[PDB]
């Protein structure tokens, strides 16, 4: 995509959970299940505001625990998340360090979703005692997402991906250049 970001409607991903998503990088939070996505797919860098992932909705499915390779299941439910936040290259190397020159992380996955614990999404997705998974995602209509958007935290906030057709397409738009 513009800026060299890697933005595809379906693919393989790793998954973790995090706390505190009330002031996210897209500049609006949301009351439903939300996630952060790795910088190379988010479409922006820290401090530059919303990128084109902002507001898009994705169905997530986990099917392996790389830290418990003997574990056969069961895994959690498929959930639909809205992306509101950025998982930056500098902040999390193991999971979100994909760059244009090295587009997979330490688990071989080209994408990563960090699922926000606050609003309930991680409790549906991760079985107890398994806080990191790999699996797949697919972009879906936000008709499949439940919740409502919060108010803008600053000018330029954007979740307009929530009404956009699936990638490839442009809604909030990418900022700057993807990490090399
Ligand atoms: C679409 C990107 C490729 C990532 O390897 C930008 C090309 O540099």
């Amino acid at each position: 995509a513009t800026g060299g970001y890697v933005q595809q409607a379906t693919g393989q991903a790793s998954f973790t959970m995090y706390s505190g998503c009330g002031s996210p990088a897209c500049g609006k939070a949301a009351s439903g299940f939300t996630a952060a996505i790795n910088q190379l797919a988010f479409g922006s860098a820290p401090g530059l505001g919303a990128g084109d992932a902002c507001g898009r909705c994705f169905a997530l499915t986990g099917n392996h625990d790389p830290y418990s390779p003997n574990y056969t299941g069961p895994f959690g439910q498929t959930i639909v998340v809205k992306v509101t936040d950025l998982c930056p290259v500098q902040g999390d190397q193991e999971f979100c360090g994909q760059t244009t020159s090295n587009p997979t992380n330490q688990h071989g996955m080209p994408f990563h979703f960090d699922i926000c614990e606050d609003t309930g999404g991680s409790a549906k997705f991760f079985p107890s005692g398994h806080g990191a998974l790999t699996g797949t995602f697919t972009e879906v209509s936000c008709s499949q997402w439940s919740g409502s958007d919060g108010g803008q935290l600053w000018n330029g906030a954007c979740l307009s991906g929530e009404t956009a057709p699936n990638w490839p397409s442009t809604a909030c738009g990418n900022k700057g250049t993807a990490p090399s």
